[PDB]
């Protein structure tokens, strides 16, 4: 047989026969699709499949659960009419990410009939689903969440302006006041999945002694997150599982106090 496989990404619509790989056939009819290993052992050629099915048993990199929504194009034979989305490597979810997504949606549905779509976002495990629902249905209304409710786990070792002094023959008392970017994946997938990269500010004093002991004390504050979950973002990846961008105000001050030895 020969089933039609459409690609959202390139727009193409190739007739691909059940005995041939999706990548190869696309390449034959002139469509350049991404790849690297060509041996079923990475994710360079991964696509989302949103309808139809395939035989990718020839590949191994994807977990059992990944394979429900993701295919490896360099090892995939269609078994039906397929719509897919190539170029998905940079949006793919890891197993532990998919588990959190699956569980958090289940819990979100448990409160999705009385969502305010304004004010405070509810913290924790439902936040990513709440922030995304607001993206679709909130018509750009500002939202907020206190910096102490987000669930940040921030260490000195993760703050560049502090560490550029701390890794260096620097001794004495240093006042530090600077913006830095926080990739909230450091704080675990449930914060990342709605905050992504966010600009923060730390103000405090670092003491470094000749003996190598140091201590730091100060605070952290956050600028507003710009929430955009369009089709090319990680947040959009969790969504596909149009809107309007919006701000998340993150008021308050987080306190920071640590010490160590070089
Ligand atoms: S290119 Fe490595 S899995 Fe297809
Ligand atoms: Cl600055």
């Amino acid at each position: 047989a020969t089933y039609k496989v459409k690609d959202v990404t390139t727009g193409a619509e190739i007739e691909v026969p059940d005995d041939k790989y999706i990548l190869d056939e696309f390449e034959k009819q002139g469509v350049n699709l991404p790849y690297s290993c060509r041996a079923g052992a990475c994710s360079s050629c991964v696509a989302l499949i949103s309808s139809g099915e395939v035989d990718q048993s020839d590949g191994s990199f994807l977990s059992e659960k990944q394979e429900k929504k993701y295919i490896l194009t360099c090892c995939s034979y269609p078994k039906s009419d397929c719509t897919i989305e190539t170029g998905y490597e940079d949006k793919i979810l890891e197993d532990f990410e998919i588990e959190l997504a699956e569980t958090g949606l289940e819990f979100f549905n448990d409160l999705k009939d009385s969502l305010p779509r304004s004010g405070e976002i509810l913290s924790g495990v439902t936040a990513p689903f709440e922030a995304f629902d607001h993206y679709l249905f909130g018509n750009g209304v500002e939202r907020s969440i206190n910096i102490n409710d987000v669930g940040f786990n921030i260490n000195v070792s993760q703050i560049p302006p502090i560490m550029s002094l701390l890794n260096g023959k620097n001794v004495g008392r240093f006042d530090i006041g600077s913006d830095f970017v926080r990739n909230t994946a450091l704080d675990g997938y449930s914060v990342a999945a709605y905050l992504g990269n966010i600009t923060m500010r730390t103000e405090g004093v670092l003491n470094v002694k000749s003996d190598g002991t140091w201590q730091y004390e100060g605070v952290i504050r956050s600028y507003n997150d710009t929430y955009d979950a369009n089709p090319s973002t990680h947040r959009g990846a969790l969504g596909e599982w149009s809107g309007t961008p919006y701000e998340i105000r993150i008021p308050g001050e987080l306190k920071i106090k640590e010490n160590g030895k070089k």
